[PDB]
């Protein structure tokens, strides 16, 4: 998982899931499939910590939630794109996305 540097998209919880999730899927080879890309949210965005797990709230995934903007996940997931500056995007659609942190402690 991850990169060396951490260069998920943009504020920190919101750019650790998608930099993991989307070379994960790259690298599993468990995308190209944007309903795959779907499924694989609920399951990594459940199998994770609550930061993660609510985090996807925001994202869309969970077969609820927000059910419109997880489209606009899974279609730049299914190929080599901005994912980063995707969650600069993301500001766009709510700002709250930026936050979550893992440990301010």
């Amino acid at each position: 998982q991850e990169a060396g540097g951490r260069p998920g998209a943009d504020c920190e919880v919101c750019k650790e899931f998608l930099n993991r999730f989307y070379k994960s899927l790259i690298d599993r080879g468990v995308n190209f499939s944007l309903d795959t890309i779907e499924k694989e949210l609920i399951s990594f965005c459940l199998d994770t910590k609550g930061k993660e797990n609510r985090l996807c709230y925001y994202l869309g995934a969970t077969k609820d939630a927000a059910t419109k903007i997880l489209s606009e996940v899974t279609r730049p997931m299914s190929v080599h794109m901005p994912a980063m500056k995707i969650c600069e995007k993301l500001k766009k659609l709510d700002s709250q996305i930026c936050e979550l942190k893992y440990e301010k402690t």
